[PDB]
């Protein structure tokens, strides 16, 4: 019925299936998205920041994309008309260890071409945001903020406007051999027939990969961010975001004060080991999704080296005294009666054998099957870069099938 | 938009009870609102099937909802031309204790089961055994079909069914009560509010003033498929004698409209209010329902009829010399474990397991009170006697909301 | 140092070194890891001297107990040990307990149980006036003892020979060295024994310690805790003699019992609880290592496989203990769960095959190959039940395995 | 009736006491009660031996002012009965800036009137240990090795000569106005403390006192350092430790036989005498968690209890803060010895006792539930406090 279908309702596959079909309009492009309406994981829950491309190492393909895509945004946007805020973004020092690293995220940053980025001391600080203290302070005032939901719904429009197909509530369980290739929902009867597909699975990209002779890794681990709503009394005191100076070891950025369209400021996320793939609430538990977590060899391996870093994100939650207590580091206006806890987004991290997190594009396919291609993981952050990863993305495909 | 009634839940409950009231008062503008993306989703959707013809149940009103409702639902099979098939139930006896329980045969009899039969005898269920009871009028049907039949109705009596609209809050707003959704923005303003939310009876009736009570504890009804080989062994329904002190009438041979036979459901404590598989656990939702004072007081006198249960799901092999019992030429071979659904059983603070009517509201006379009526639990089976318990909801709303 | 050792200080291990030196006044020593003598096993037991019902007629289960009772009561009078011979009363609840208990009958009378005398109807209110019951089989001669002071009557012959008794001795390690090729080394530093032969009755561990020689890890040894009951002083008067009730054939456990102890005191138990530990008395009692080792072992897959339900239906009646009144009621009604309050307990060393059987025969093993330790340790790795009662049957049966192994 | 005075606990607290209260008045009916088999079979028996010098502790306050006593008093006891010994430095050494002012208050209070308290510059300190290296460090020449085992079995060897330790008597209920145990038929009635170490609340429990303070067990784990390279620890060598807690941290330190143990560690103990991972009692958290203070002291003091785990679930991460000292040890140089197990007082507001804590119900008896610490080397000089406090509550 279709000439290739992307499996992913996310911006991602969104861009990726929006972007195929505006240079190549006579192919038959379906999507099929397992949820109700588009953007309902990652994409829809998120902390809404349009990235410069600062903490990425000059040369590298993830501080070309970000730098790419954060123009292909912002962009976008006015031909589109949606809202959009550019708030200044402050990664603030607090002692004298910070800043060496805040002077390399200085360097780094001036080499990929950001605009207009500036190096305040402690005399400045509060000229750009008057409640937050430091000793040093990085200033890029070219970042912004916008609903990556609505961004995402937005890409699912242009590409039905030229002739695409969204199969919403789709929930791909098994591929068949009959256009060659079948795909087959959880509902009976439920199934669509093409000859290619390109699969953006997110959080179930390996799982994805498996039903078609992928082998396991690189699995996703799961790592909830949650998120602390602080009170409308004090969202005055945060004009801007306002971001920490992180260990460059991890991709994670740490908590930040981020605000929102809807005048809410947000201050999150974290890294929190997620015991379920869709794990948003600290309760909900699947066994069998940590006991493969558990029984992968590279689970032990990062936990092996990281679990410190990893369990005083835990301990920092489930005691939110010991989080107001580190971001009154910043500002120190907020005490555990301005805050209340929000909702969180989960992050699908890949992970090699050795333990290593994944940062980088990893197509994968099997051992009529074979031959499916699968994007186990895309380069990070997915929601600024998701124009420019679609159109590399647009590239890995075309030479895959001959398009 | 604006609207005078709103029923949340889209099961066949919700759907049924607001198929009724627009029939009755096409005047209405009453909504639907369902936080999945499909009618039937849950309870509905997870069924074994069966139409009863209340052979169970005399004298009281569970008893009179389902021969009512198992009559009403043929008639409107018939007149929307839904298929279904008259397979007959066959509830057999092994033991001679079981005979005693069986002689279910008074009991059926006199809520006018119609041809009902005390028969063993013969197998003329070709390969059942065992030394039972026949009720031809039993069938089986597609409900969660049913269910979007009854949105379908509703539908065209001008009512809106609300999807992907989670129900979170209820606050104050010519339209008193206003209801926020999950999104953002989702707003929908009405006058009175009527909840059947299945297994969320409780958690939406504490949104409004109503305690805790009853709960909603959450069983698990696992699902075994016996293999095309060996599906020709089972033509029409065999139920099992059933333990009178539970509700649930124990695994059986059911088949199904697409010719699948399913062997279940049993009885399994659910760790998670849509916990639908055995892993899926929420700490929140586990911890309540034990830490609930009537949970501990039921644990302490039935305990081992629910380890029982979760022993023969553990291992599949001590299901099946259960059902030797009856089909001796079923091997573990021949089986495989299917889907589930999770059983809303409501529960007092003394133990006792819910099965009649419950209404709930706030109480000081505010406007999220007396203005939003809640129904915690309807008696079972809830899809069979649907369209019954349908017009005693309408009723009940027509008192309590004070409808023209 | 010592021609013989005999680790493990329980009434088998006892029993075996006293006859070992009795027969042959050898320099044998005995290694407990505990502080005293029947600290386990023959320390936290009912306390009943069986005669053979319930065991097949010429097995060798079955002549061990008749064999051990008579040594027992001609051993307690002539070390003038306290003793009370009251009866066992095996009563049935149905008609379906009517047929096992006419086996019982029949199998007690074949190994010559004296006096075995089935009754019925109101006779069981002239043996015990409070319980009821359709049909039940009465045992004059099961008397009552305490077999921790049993226990310790049998290392008090052993020193009487020349026998030394090492206390707080836990054996760690089986090295060799000559004439003493095999040498022993305990907990403490510098704690060592020297040996030509060693014999290890460890119980609970006995296949931990046959592990250290070269012995398969089969047969297991899974703990099953049996917990007590101890009924109220208001209400001892009701329970004059052994209520027992008619067990199921398939397993070894003799179901909870009316038992009296010496002391005036009704124990209602015990029961078979699977324990989360070797030596786990307690509910609260875990160890992750040996209670994640007991569940990777292959026998314990598949014998759960077949009676999970036999043991999920104690451990609910050890949670919920009115459903243990409600069973206990079946013969004395007048039983309350006011007049009932927790005891200690015991734990069982069931030894497991691979398949999932609960051996109850003699397990002897020894180590691998010619080499040292391989042919001079044997590992009693499991007794006939019971233990305590077929204490000096069981010595004498070990002695003479002892005697051709080891050629003494 | 039997004995005037009954010590219930054969600690070197237990036994410094029954030894110190038959000197002064040799004509009473003294007995020490046991549960074990042997003495000092728990927490005075599986500790570092280390005799403390006296250096982290503020000066003026009680915990000084017995530790400095008790050390010298130890030093005298154990060249009267020839008890072997090693006078080995102790060496606190420091690492960044921020450690050298923390140094710097250790050897202000130190110099709570501490014998030769010398400051090792940088160049020196390969002269005391040449395998360490470190910025700045704080030398006291005067600490010791000691086998506190074996100094408890001479303090109950000299109870014993001064006119009865009665060995495995676990005092379970009480009722010369009587002291039962677990046996029945173990008894022994007495007209006048109980200093049971990890069960210090249980014992007090059981003649009307309230719960608290509790007593939390804290695991402290041990290291063996591979025999080929026991030669790169001469004496002691102890980290700068945060003074919000009473740990020292883990350190380098020698024993009688050789050896060098590295630890211990603070690792909640998931059991009163949980002394491995494994071994945990459900009954004895629901204790520990359900203790109002628990949840305080947890709430402010988790993330350094988490990484404590973190380091003993791995020793992956325990050795990289190890080389930070000594650099040249490796993986496969270290291995998982015994631990002991801290009997730690905590108040309902999740403060840790460090004093000397006596409550009674009902007036004949008195539990020590909590002593000063190091109760090792100050085992002589708590005792004369405890025998002053046994004398008034009137012999
Ligand atoms: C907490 C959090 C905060 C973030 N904040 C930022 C930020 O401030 N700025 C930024 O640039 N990036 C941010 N990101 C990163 C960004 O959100 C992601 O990188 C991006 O959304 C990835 O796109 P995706 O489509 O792969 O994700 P997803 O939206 O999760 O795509 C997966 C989709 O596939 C569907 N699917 C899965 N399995 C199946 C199946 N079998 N069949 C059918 N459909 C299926 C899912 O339902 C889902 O819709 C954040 C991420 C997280 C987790
Ligand atoms: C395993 C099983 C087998 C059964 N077999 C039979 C049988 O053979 N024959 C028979 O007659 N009956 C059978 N039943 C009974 C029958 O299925 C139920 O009684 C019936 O479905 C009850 O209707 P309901 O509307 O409560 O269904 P449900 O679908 O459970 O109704 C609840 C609905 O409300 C929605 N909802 C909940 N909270 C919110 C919220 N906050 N906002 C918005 N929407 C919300 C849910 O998404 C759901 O759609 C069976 C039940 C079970 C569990
Ligand atoms: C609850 C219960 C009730 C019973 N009731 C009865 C009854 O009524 N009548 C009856 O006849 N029988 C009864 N028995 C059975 C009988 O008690 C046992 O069969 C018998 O006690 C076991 O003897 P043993 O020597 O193997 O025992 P144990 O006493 O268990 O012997 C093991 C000994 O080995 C020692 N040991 C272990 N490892 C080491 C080591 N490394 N170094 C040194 N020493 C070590 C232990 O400290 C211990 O003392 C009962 C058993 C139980 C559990
Ligand atoms: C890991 C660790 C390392 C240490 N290192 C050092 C160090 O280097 N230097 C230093 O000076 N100090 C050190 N200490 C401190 C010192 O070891 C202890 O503070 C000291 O042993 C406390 O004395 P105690 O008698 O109360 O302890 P314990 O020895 O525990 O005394 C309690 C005794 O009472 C018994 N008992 C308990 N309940 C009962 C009962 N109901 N009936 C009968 N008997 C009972 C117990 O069996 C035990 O024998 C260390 C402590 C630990 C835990
Ligand atoms: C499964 C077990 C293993 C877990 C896997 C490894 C997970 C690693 C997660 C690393 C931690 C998350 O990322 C971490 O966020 C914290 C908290 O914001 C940042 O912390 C930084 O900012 C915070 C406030 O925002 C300051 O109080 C803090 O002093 C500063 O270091 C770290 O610089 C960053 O490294
Ligand atoms: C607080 C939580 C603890 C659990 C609470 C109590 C839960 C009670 C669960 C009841 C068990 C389910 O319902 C139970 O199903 C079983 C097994 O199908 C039926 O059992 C019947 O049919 C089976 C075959 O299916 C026959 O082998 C059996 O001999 C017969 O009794 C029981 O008659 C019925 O009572
Ligand atoms: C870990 C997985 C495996 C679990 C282990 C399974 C082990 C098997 C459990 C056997 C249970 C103990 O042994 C069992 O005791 C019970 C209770 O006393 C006896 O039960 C008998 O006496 C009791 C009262 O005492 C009566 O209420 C009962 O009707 C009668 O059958 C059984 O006849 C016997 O079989
Ligand atoms: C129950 C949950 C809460 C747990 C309760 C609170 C437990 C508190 C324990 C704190 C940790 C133990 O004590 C802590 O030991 C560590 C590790 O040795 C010391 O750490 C010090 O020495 C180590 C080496 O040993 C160096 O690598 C480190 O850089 C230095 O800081 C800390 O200075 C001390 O504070």
């Amino acid at each position: 019925d279709y000439d290739l279908v992307v499996v992913g309702g996310g911006i991602v596959g969104a861009a990726s299936a929006r972007e195929i079909v505006l240079r190549h309009p006579s192919l038959k492009v379906a999507v099929l998205e397992k949820e109700c309406k588009l953007a309902k994981h990652q994409s829809g829950h998120n902390s809404g920041v349009i990235h410069a491309g600062i903490y990425y190492k000059p040369g590298t393909l993830k501080a070309r994309l970000c730098v790419e895509g954060m123009h292909l945004a912002y962009a976008y946007l006015d031909e589109k008309k949606i809202p959009y805020k550019k708030t200044g973004k402050l990664i603030v020092a607090t002692d004298e260890k910070e800043v060496k690293l805040l002077k390399d995220l200085e360097k780094r940053g001036i080499a990929n071409n950001v605009p207009d980025l500036r190096m305040i001391e402690g005399s400045e600080i509060q000229e750009i945001e008057p409640y937050c203290q430091g000793v040093m302070a990085l200033h890029s005032p070219h970042t912004g903020i916008v609903d990556w939901g609505l961004v995402t719904e937005h890409y699912g429009q242009d590409f039905k406007q030229c002739g695409g197909d969204i199969y919403l509530d789709f929930n791909v369980s098994k591929f068949t051999e009959t256009y060659p290739v079948t795909i087959h929902g959880a509902k009976p009867g439920q199934t669509v027939r093409t000859k290619n597909v390109l699969t953006c699975g997110g959080l179930q990209s390996d799982l994805l990969a498996e039903k078609t002779g992928c082998p396991r890794d690189p699995r996703i681990v799961p790592f909830r961010g949650e998120y602390l709503l602080l009170t409308k009394e004090k969202q005055h005191m945060v004009k801007g975001n306002i971001y920490p100076v992180p260990d460059p070891r991890f991709p994670f950025l740490g908590v930040h004060f981020t605000p929102r369209m809807d005048g809410s400021i947000w201050l999150g996320p974290n890294a929190v080991l997620a015991l379920k793939r869709e794990g948003y609430t600290w309760g909900d538990i699947n066994l069998f999704e940590l006991f493969d977590a558990l029984r992968y060899p590279g689970f032990v391996k990062m936990a092996s080296k990281y679990i410190g870093f990893g369990l005083s994100e835990m301990s920092k939650s489930w005691f939110i005294n010991l989080q107001i207590k580190a971001l009154q580091k910043y500002i120190p206006d907020i005490t555990e009666y301005d805050i209340q806890r929000g909702p969180a987004g989960v992050r699908a991290q890949a992970m090699d054998l050795d333990g290593n997190l994944v940062d980088d594009f990893v197509f994968d396919r099997g051992q009529a099957l074979a031959k499916v291609l699968h994007c186990r993981n895309a380069p990070s952050p997915g929601a600024t870069s998701s124009l420019a990863i679609a159109k590399m993305i647009a590239d890995k495909i075309e030479n895959e099938f001959s398009i």
